[PDB]
């Protein structure tokens, strides 16, 4: 037939909901009476869920099936697991009813085009679900053929002509791993996911069902690097961050059901769905590796009024191939314990103080305190600097006075410190008696004893709390300098430990400007008077970007800037202490 | 006691609903609250599908099984298959329900009568579905111990009393194979094919589930030969009909779920059904061979108010074996490709002209031609006569521009052509593009070679669209002749090419009288006059109405004539034209 | 926290429905739309069915497993049986809804209590079923995280606080076996046969299933005696009482469905149920021996208001071990044949008159006689000199199957209504019974340390006798003077009779009488007597006095002197398992 198409071979698909010539009682069918309701169904599986070739020379069976399978459902794919339907009738209260059962399918076709004509057509149908036709009857009645019997295959649904032509933010996290739900009912376009369509005609119902019969799921995975992102690494990385625990089967069922009203005639479309996962190895502002896992979910079911069968089909082009979301947005992310990095414990509830001996790779410590506090932990001499997470829902299982108990938890949730190794710096922190948290201590290049000291602060280090706390050791004479590290997100906090250049005798004093160069921030100045450490407030409310404001202090006297970050325009911050006469 | 039967043994059936004393609560019940609904149920296999047999000295087991079996429902064969059924009942608000269940059982009894007294009874009871009844109850509530506790058998439906004594058409088919679909719902006679019955309470509902847990089913099977129609082929030819795949098992589930009002019981009876298939070889106007196949199918379930557990039980003789049907009218015949006869194929669709060589036995020739038109189709000198047939469904599917799609389809509707050695014919048939065709050309005697013509015809010759034209020779110059042929099926056709005799000079006529004997048709006649790319035709007279007409009509001698008959009365599986002519 | 506890260890249910630490979606939801539903469900077995432990060093896996297995509901042993659950969803016209499946779990603890402080506790959740929460959305708008991700353990009911500290009516039956059908919906306390709890969305429906994808059931049994009463020997009585088969397999399906209103959120609890059957050795007035058999049963179903999650946790020490009924109340008492003791039958239906002769050893044992009569009447029944006193009962549902005209039918039928007759060594008798043609009756006779000859006889009777119909008369033969005495036999139940045939002492001569004291003891009942006359036409009982109210009576009458009474006894009120009887003599 006519079709404005340029010349060339074409993958087609026209819909579900065909039936075929001849094959309408193969069944079987029911007799209800009166009032009573028949409920038939059926189950396609293995060996009654044939698809029917209809070649032709320039189109054989494996050209159809490879044209088809590359752009619509992959149906041999599909076709181990069982998917169940049923419909429901109920009879008249004084009539009977006759109902029976037919197979739909999918109708595919190639087509070659020359001159805006169709010279060639090959046809595919790919089982679907079912159709139940029924009639109301009395003893005698004279019931028309075509009720029984159809003479030309036909759509019981709407025609489609969908075609291809065949060819030839600042994230400022952590230096880490991390596992992102983004959401669920994916499904792929083009109808890949469709399990099928069941015309649910006025008064009746209708059900699309997995029941099961086979636990195999079908997950969807990509990765950057299969090296590093191998499908089983990504699995292992869903169970650290939600304990997925199966990946490729399921017990758990899902159906849908819709009753259509009287006057009514309604299409149900049922898909396979997706939960999307994106496992990240984030570094220095920016994704390293990354993998995607698509897990099997319990589907997406669409129902829309049915519309006629005899309106006009639109030729239509297919999407690109890709995903579509049909459920809520959504965006969890959760870091998790790099497997490569050995846990370590301290078994101890910290008190007041405590000293942890390190004999090397990065590793964690897993350490409880008994008391609600806070805390400064450091190493010696503040080198290498040290990250701290919490452990994601810890505390809440098992317990025992004085002693950590691991609820084996590899979720973590970052709270300060910096992937700064050589950078001197402690770390301030609120530590809660019910988690436990993480240390992280990174790669040294040494081959000395090193200990983290833990210390309860009951003084005015206090007020650093959770902040990491930089070292500043190289202040020149005069002239700029200028610090660079990881920003904390907007309202955590980043402090720094100077001295003024020169000695003390409590008279002479520098110029000092304090200003950041891409994020603004609040800061907070203090004197320390070395009691621990005293701190006396003398610079509130200081406003950092690009600031020009100057303030002169003590030589050789000790000061520590705390900075809140409220603007976050750069993944790093940047003080500047420059100094002058 | 007392009974109105002659002296002898017999096997009765009293009817599903029995339930037995004692066992109320042995299958245990639900207890629900406040609005939830209970759902309990069970399903009839194996071990609970154990019957209870009650012999007596001149019945024992074994004879009691099989006077059951020969006449009622097999337990034995209907054990293999779960059947399932469940009651739902919901609680009110604010009380709670208990709910117990029992299974329910077919009495059977073997009786001996003697001048109209029972003497002597053996009684089985055949596990068939279950029964749950209800209660509602405060705490600290007294309940009547007959609701828990029966003290003798009962039936919880009206009582049976179904005994037996035990002892010491014109078809205008063409030649060949036909499928017959007809209708849905068949069932045997005297419960055989019996699945249960439910009495669902008021205020409840009951269903009797095929689930499918096995996938076994059981066609039923008769033939007149079975060397010609066994199963195997039979089922072969449902195959090739309608494209059956599955005999002996199925996925296909049927459940009934009936919900009784709150002012009655129900019940709910539940059958086994069959769909029926006839296979005929039909030969010369009779059936030759015959099979019937009853393909399992989706059941049959039968609403009706519950009848009284105490109204009359009126005794009943069984009726004779034999099927009832419950489904509606059907009747859907299929011609099928005879398997024994080859088929040949025209790989190139015809256009205006094409000569087929033949390659003897009967064979088929399939093909397509490439724009819908009238085409005249005939062997060498019009021998033998063909016949052709419409692939049923075809042509919807592959295309290629110019050649034919084999779509395999072996279903096919007969269109026009005869069974008849030695008889002249051509076809004129309306030909579609979009579908294939099957020329059946017959069982030749000769081995001389044979071609065949195809001719689309653009001129008068459309005017016979569908029918077969019998060549008439060598008509004598006066008295009677008669030609009998195959009948066309009503408002089909048949169609006489006839030369007048004497000498054509376009002047001299003979009196000509048209009639046929049995059958009632419409004569359209024609004039030929020839020309050399075919004939053209002149209509001289429409609508002579045939049987034993006493028309007559002046017709030029020399002159060839062709009349049409449209079949209006189908009498005689022949149909018999005369021409009587006088002058 | 500080805790009202005294110092020790103790196991706690903390309740089902908790849900853990952010694992929520990760079986996946679905997503419905228009007025389609969706219903999401899963079965609980095996790899699901996997506890998670959480110990510590007083605290093992074992020791809290062991420890939660006694008190509470046995996990391990009702891990193998499918038990099924669903959620039904609706979305409303023109709007999509998402619903996400996660399971549930009963939180466990064991904990060491110091100084009303616990200072130790290990953890063990146990899968019990599932939670499907569900939001309205719009394609392409976001959800807040805390609909989608849980970041500490809670319950989605209200948390409970179940400890318990760990340490390291008189019965007139007749002697003989009884089967007690004490009702159904029994389950242990302390939630021992709790299947699971949902927690049912207002607007959404929930289900609780048995499928019977497993058919292995588990009764409870608990015998007084293994030797007389064994499990095997319980079920076989079981079987002769109720015909009962499948003791430890069932096919019977069952489940419930709850849908919540648009306005509430409610909650199902789904139970395991029994059967309690009783069967108990009834001697003397005594219970001697007696087995409780639970036999497994269709589940109780508890709908309730979901309370907050937030509601005040309260600290309650568990139930004692046993069971709570939720089931009507029901008691049927079925008697069952002593399988100990021979069955003797008589295969031709009786029609007036028959014998049926005994033989004697030194020491007799008990035995039945099975037996039908061809026509319905009042039978006289007794032994020769009316000694031993023999026992009559009913095959309860006999005669409604096989039949042969003339003959007994064996339906074999060990279930049996007692009818009359005593237990009473030393006492003289007779039976007065209204039989039915279409039923089987067994005699009962007892152990009789007698060794003589003896014959049961059986008379169809169409006198006066009528009027003793369904008694035991007693033949008192000791009034051999003037002064006290008394008789105790078992008490009949109220409004059945007993009966007393006795002599007045002293020669006859239808003028001479004494004076009679009849009076009872300790049971209520209403008298008729009569006076026995035998004459030409045969016998006549003449009645003297009725409606006599024997308990403690003072009234007297004159007897003649050597002439035969007998005195029908209906008992009205049952205080005592006996029925005494007094005849005081006086001049
Ligand atoms: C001897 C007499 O007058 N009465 C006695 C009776 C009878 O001898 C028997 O019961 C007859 O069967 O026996 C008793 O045990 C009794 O029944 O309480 C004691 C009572 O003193």
């Amino acid at each position: 037939d006519t079709i404005d198409l340029a010349d060339g071979n074409y993958v087609v698909s026209r819909g579900d909901g065909w039936i075929l010539s001849r094959q309408n009682q193969i069944l079987g069918g029911s007799v209800i009476s009166n009032g009573s309701t028949g409920i038939v169904g059926d189950l396609r599986v293995n060996d009654n869920a044939i698809p029917y070739y209809y070649p032709t020379p320039s189109f054989n069976e494996e050209y159809i099936k490879n044209n088809i399978q590359t752009v619509f459902a992959n149906f041999t794919e599909a076709n181990q697991i069982p998917i169940g339907f049923e419909f429901s009738k109920t009879a008249p209260s004084n009539k009977n009813l006759y109902m029976y059962l037919q197979y739909t399918y999918i109708r595919y076709e190639i087509i070659k085009v020359l001159q805006h004509e169709i010279i060639e057509r090959a046809v595919l149908y790919v089982p679907s679900l079912g159709y139940v036709k029924s009639i109301e009857f009395n003893p005698g009645e004279k019931i028309n053929k075509d009720f029984y019997f159809l003479t030309n295959d036909k759509c019981i649904l709407n025609e489609q002509f969908l075609y291809k032509k065949i060819l030839e933010r600042v994230l400022p996290y952590s230096n880490g791993l991390y596992v992102i739900n983004k959401g669920d009912g994916y499904i792929r376009t083009n109808d890949k996911d469709l399990i099928g369509t069941l015309l649910i005609e006025a008064g009746s119902s209708g059900s699309i069902i997995q029941p099961r019969l086979r636990n195999t799921t079908r997950p969807l995975f990509t990765t950057s690097n299969d090296a590093k992102f191998s499908q089983q690494y990504t699995e292992e990385r869903l169970k650290d961050a939600f304990n997925v625990q199966l990946f490729n089967t399921s017990t758990s069922l899902f159906k849908f059901v819709e009753e259509a009203p009287s006057n009514k005639n309604i299409c149900i479309k049922a898909y396979n769905t997706y939960e999307k996962y994106e496992l990240i190895d984030y570094q220095n502002g920016s994704i390293v590796n990354k993998a995607e896992y698509y897990l099997p979910s319990l589907g997406y079911c669409e129902v829309t009024n049915a519309p006629s069968p005899e309106s006009e089909v639109v030729k239509t082009q297919v999407a690109e191939d890709g995903f579509i979301q049909n459920g809520p947005e959504e965006e969890i992310v959760v870091g998790v314990i790099d497997p490569s990095e050995n846990i370590q414990e301290i078994n101890t509830a910290i008190s007041d103080n405590y000293t942890y001996n390190i004999p090397n790779n990065p590793f964690y410590i897993l350490f409880t305190v008994n008391t609600t506090g806070i805390y400064k932990i450091n190493a010696q001499n503040n080198l290498p600097s040290l990250k701290i997470y919490e452990a994601i829902g810890s505390g809440n299982r098992n317990f025992q006075s004085g002693n950590l108990c691991d609820d084996d938890i590899k979720a973590i949730n970052y709270i300060t410190g910096f992937d700064s190794p050589n950078a001197k710096s402690y770390l301030v922190v609120l530590l809660n008696k019910d988690k436990n948290y993480y240390i992280r201590v990174p790669q040294t290049s040494s081959n000395i004893e090193n200990q983290i000291k833990f210390k309860r602060e009951e003084g005015d280090l206090r007020n650093l709390m959770n902040s990491s706390v930089n070292i500043i050791d190289n202040l020149n004479s005069t002239g700029a300098h200028y610090y660079t590290r990881q920003s904390p997100d907007v309202h955590d906090y980043i402090s720094y430990e100077f001295t003024i250049p020169g000695n003390f005798n409590n008279k002479d004093t520098s110029n000092i400007r304090l200003y950041t160069s891409y994020n603004q921030g609040i800061g907070t100045l203090f004197r320390v008077t070395e009691t621990g450490y005293n701190l006396i407030n003398i610079q509130q409310n200081l406003n950092l970007l690009n600031s020009t404001k100057s303030i002169r202090l003590l030589n050789g006297a000790i000061y520590i800037l705390k900075v809140e970050v409220t603007e976050l325009n750069n993944y790093n911050i940047k003080l500047h202490i420059d100094i002058t006469n």
